[PDB]
């Protein structure tokens, strides 16, 4: 495997309509990491976002809590999620950088935000980071953050696609 990387780690291969998949952006060996900005794209006619109570998203919902950026060094987080055309797009970075570059343990590895799905139709399907317009130095539709607040433009992995029941793939 890549020894920097960005993936979305899916818990199923295969899955049944009315069956939860759920999906954890994973980072790996990111250097001072403090956070990221990403624009991920889903088939809204074949999964359908919830939060961990099963509430639909909103223009505004957040994906849920992972296994690191839970820290109190203020972590601002913005989304602005398009349900219609199937795109969740989220910030959630540190704000307090002088106070998480003090810590000296920096978050390179763990996973960063978690969305479940409710899977409408049993066929294969497909979620991915993708560029937008909205973020133009988006690498794959990725920005990463150091401790210092600038821009990771190089060295990691977008690994991708993520992919649920690929055995029934059409192509
Ligand atoms: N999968
Ligand atoms: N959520
Ligand atoms: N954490
Ligand atoms: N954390
Ligand atoms: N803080
Ligand atoms: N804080
Ligand atoms: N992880
Ligand atoms: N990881």
């Amino acid at each position: 495997a890549p020894t920097s990387s960005i993936e979305i780690v899916l818990d199923k291969t295969t899955a049944s309509v009315g069956e939860i998949v759920t999906a954890s952006i994973n980072i790996k060996n990111i250097t001072n990491f403090s956070g990221c900005q990403l624009n991920m794209k889903y088939d809204p006619a074949v999964l359908q976002p919830v939060t961990s109570s099963g509430v639909a998203y909103t223009k505004s919902t957040m994906p849920g809590a992972g296994t690191i950026l839970n820290s109190d060094f203020n972590l601002r987080q913005v989304a602005d999620n398009d349900l219609e055309k199937g795109i969740l797009n989220f910030s959630k970075a540190y704000v307090s950088l002088d106070d998480y570059r003090t810590a000296a343990a920096p978050e390179q590895t763990g996973t960063v935000a978690v969305v479940k799905f409710k899977v409408l139709k049993e066929e294969t399907s497909s979620i991915s980071f993708e560029d937008t317009t909205s973020v133009p130095n988006a690498i794959d539709g990725t920005v990463l953050f150091d401790w210092n607040g600038d821009r990771i433009q190089s060295g990691y992995s977008v690994i991708q696609p993520a992919v649920i029941n690929l055995d029934m793939i059409a192509a």
